[PDB]
């Protein structure tokens, strides 16, 4: 195996496929990255055995066909300290790989290519084009309702659900629930699976924001996202998730609109004398107004009083301020929905000029 | 206690006061902000026993003289929270301190003001002026090179020194040396003082970098310095620093100059491949030629070759690569000047171009 590349052509290939890479590898081999030359292409895997990130970077220079795996870090930071435009030489030679730029040497170790685990071959069963902009949209929109529980948890990932023509992403603790769902122009098969957290991570991480379109995958037991000349695919997780339908309140026929930074600023200043272990907060609705009040066991209060746009019958709710604060934050945009019923159920929070994402939060 | 002042005359006093505190008070009114009125004025004060730091701000509205404690970070954080151009009026009611701008209310604990520790008063024996700048550079040349809780107690903080017209920072872990003079324009007195880790980052943290000057007050077992408005206190090392005098290399012949960027990176590419637990990179000099050699216990190797300037007889010496690249990121300059003696004597290190710093680097 041999190949020259320019350093910029070898910098974002070797930055997306490590990371992660997260630390605790299971065979000491799954530190390093797999480099394959073949057919004019130098392809580039790392893998926790979970999911998998390919590069391919297409060789201009002399080259020759081989595969090996080098320490991830190391030849990234060999790569990345190197000055701008360095020309990378690389040669397998025995048991070390050689590394030259310059009157830069660098020999690395390496482990066999062969021992590398390869992740079987799967079948896709549903696949679809978009925007990455929309995948991003998605995912912001909801990954903060993903539970934070063990890595295996059934709420610690995100639903992806296509319907029609629409692909939906939700999320959920079991307290508070975000879902959001973006047309795609492309009739679908109904489907859902769970991402997991890492996943979901890697998804986003792997939109740079261009021209280039996302196209997905699904299968069985995982997803492959292609984007460029990037590859990524995870497991799936088994479980059975929580159908959002069922959580979204029947009748929230009491609407308050409200500006979202100045509702989001009385809730952050309101949050600081509740309890920091519950962080409740007690909401009064009456006409065109919203009274926000907390206290904590130290019998220290906050009120705020907020002018708001609102003419149903009054009533008293109590929700985590977190929950409320995490929503608001998502939201970015001018104005926020919140549909109410009673005291004893859930609200509704939407942005005042789009239905596309929804957030259900629990009363206390 | 009553007073009422507009949020962005509070704001800074606040930052300075309290920003130092941090969690875990060690006693539960080390938590909170004295507050007092007095003579048209407002005193924020926060302390952990050792150092204190006090700023007034004047007092223009209508206002009542006493004193309370209240939760520090609380405090700041609704006053933080609350919009530009707020009034923040301030009433003590009973054992509760009451916070009201527009209609915004908040009601916090107080501890009573009698049981803030007050710190003794004690006598200034030097006392200068200095620019902000130039306490900021003393600083910065040198804090790197602080041991970290060592059991030399005296090596955890920084030497200052006065000596004619200078200021002088030093620090050393044992290991490495730094020290920075600066022309300050005042005949002071030959003194030095040992001041501590916690000292040292207040020091920094209260400059701004505005037009206001420093003055510094050293007495036997404290310092103190104002600026504007504000007031730090900080007790001294009671121990025996080192004499940097004694460790400046007494006749380094071999002087090697080298662009500073170059340098660092060089080094910081050979580190990749050095020992992770020691650190050792070897140098071979000669004419006009560096090279920087590294290797590890798995057989891995680094080489990097500079052109730089030097004559002079050819020789090796081992390093610390952390240390050499503390020195060259401490340095900031285009080039560096490296005074060699021989492979068992220490290295001088400065900017080629000012001989205001210099670190000592002790040889593998
Ligand atoms: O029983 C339920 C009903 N439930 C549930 C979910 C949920 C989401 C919202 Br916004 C409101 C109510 C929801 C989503 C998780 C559902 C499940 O059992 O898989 C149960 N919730 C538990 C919370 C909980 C259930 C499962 C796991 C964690 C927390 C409770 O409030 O006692
Ligand atoms: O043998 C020594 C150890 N030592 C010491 C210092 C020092 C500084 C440098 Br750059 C290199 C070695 C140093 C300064 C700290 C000295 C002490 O232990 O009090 C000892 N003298
Ligand atoms: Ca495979
Ligand atoms: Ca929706
Ligand atoms: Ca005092
Ligand atoms: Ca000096
Ligand atoms: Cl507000």
């Amino acid at each position: 195996m041999k190949f020259t590349v320019e350093r910029e052509h070898l910098l974002k290939p070797l930055q997306q496929v490590s990371g992660p890479l997260g630390g605790r590898p299971t065979l000491p081999i799954l530190g390093n990255l797999l480099l394959q030359v073949a057919d004019g292409t130098l392809s580039l895997t790392g893998t926790d055995l979970e999911m998998e990130m390919v590069a391919r970077v297409a060789l201009v220079q002399p080259h020759e066909p081989g595969a090996t795996t080098v320490p991830a870090r190391k030849f990234f930071d060999i790569c990345r300290g190197l000055p701008e435009g360095a020309e990378i030489a690389v040669q397998l030679e025995g048991e070390r790989m050689l590394v030259r730029s310059g009157r830069s040497r660098f020999s690395l170790s390496t482990l066999p290519a062969a021992d590398f685990p390869n992740l079987d071959d799967w079948q896709s069963e549903v696949e679809f084009t978009l925007p990455q902009a929309t995948m991003k949209r998605l995912i912001e929109a909801t990954q903060f309702s993903m539970a934070h529980q063990d890595v295996r948890y059934y709420l610690n990932g995100m639903l992806f659900e296509t319907e029609g023509e629409e692909l939906r992403t939700v999320a959920t603790d079991g307290h508070r629930l975000a879902v959001c769902s973006m047309p795609i122009g492309q009739s679908l098969p109904s489907h859902s699976v769970i991402v997991p957290r890492k996943g979901v991570i890697e998804l986003m991480r792997m939109l740079d924001g261009g021209d280039n379109p996302l196209r997905v995958q699904i299968g069985s037991n995982n997803i492959r996202a292609h984007v460029g000349d990037f590859i990524f695919t995870s497991k799936l997780v088994d479980g059975r998730f929580p159908d959002y339908r069922r959580v979204l309140p029947k009748n929230p026929d009491k609407h308050l609109e409200a500006g979202c930074d100045l509702l989001k600023q009385a809730f952050a200043r309101a949050a600081i004398l509740s309890n920091e272990k519950f962080r409740g907060v007690r909401l009064y609705v009456s006409e065109n107004q919203l009274k926000i009040t907390a206290n904590n066991p130290e019998q220290e209060e906050a009120e705020e009083i907020l002018d708001v746009t609102y003419s149903g019958a009054e009533m008293e709710i109590g929700f985590n301020v977190s929950y409320v604060l995490d929503v608001l934050n998502a939201l970015k945009c001018e104005n926020v929905r919140m549909m109410l019923t009673d005291s004893v159920s859930s609200v509704q929070i939407e942005d005042a000029a789009s239905q596309s994402a929804a957030y259900v939060v629990m009363p206390m």
